[PDB]
């Protein structure tokens, strides 16, 4: 997250870290057994880390649970990032509590102009590199489809939305991929892609979770 703020320990209790020996992507807990992330975050060997604030210090509220199964969307295209969504099943159910909590899936799709909360442990620099240990947060508005398409001609599908600031300075970034975009208390987006981070005229692009609620619900009813 570039241009964000320190969230505050466990104030984003649905945020997970995906770990393969190191943090490599975010995700969102949607019930005690399942995480939603980006398909481009797929790796074998994932441990889900819940209740994290500093990902380099064991602070006392964490639950570390191995994934049993990952399910990349059936129509995921890694070239375009169309359908950039994945489900991860945990080997055992998380214990839900004040610091480890699920986020609601949407009923309706979010509205252009709505301010959403994006979070993660990704890079905090637009130019260069610096990875935080504690979770960072950013409030960012959803941009109109027309503005999104104009920023990324020939690249935006109806399964994507842009959010952020066209002047630059504030965005998600590498290492935030797979994490939540929460708008009116529901998971509306997944950190997916963008050209650089926090550059002018190059807002973040996010998987449009409202398009996937029927796939999510039938998949979790079946696995
Ligand atoms: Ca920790």
């Amino acid at each position: 997250i570039v241009g964000g703020y320190t969230c505050g320990a466990n104030t984003v209790p649905y945020q997970v870290s995906l770990n393969s020996g190191y943090h490599f992507c975010g995700g969102s807990l949607i019930n005690s057994q399942w995480v939603v992330s980006a398909a481009h975050c797929y790796k074998s060997g994932i441990q889900v880390r819940l209740g994290e604030d500093n990902i380099n210090v064991v602070e006392g509220n964490e639950q570390f649970i191995s994934a049993s199964k990952s399910i990349v969307h059936p129509s995921y295209n890694s070239n375009t990032l169309n359908n950039d969504i994945m489900l991860i099943k945990l080997k055992s159910a998380a214990s839900l509590n004040s610091r480890v909590a699920s986020i609601s899936l949407p009923t309706s799709c979010a509205s252009a102009g709505t301010q959403c909360l994006i979070s993660g442990w990704g890079n905090t620099k637009s130019s260069g590199t610096s990875y935080p240990d504690v979770l960072k947060c950013l409030k960012a508005p959803i941009l109109s489809d027309s503005s999104c398409k104009s920023a990324y001609p020939g690249q935006i599908t109806s399964n994507m939305f842009c959010a952020g600031y066209l002047e630059g300075g504030k965005d998600s970034c590498q290492g935030d991929s797979g994490g939540p975009v929460v708008c009116s208390g529901k998971l509306q987006g997944i950190v997916s892609w963008g050209s650089g981070c926090a550059q002018k005229n190059k807002p973040g692009v996010y998987t449009k979770v409202c398009n996937y609620v029927s796939w999510i619900k039938q998949t979790i009813a079946s696995n």
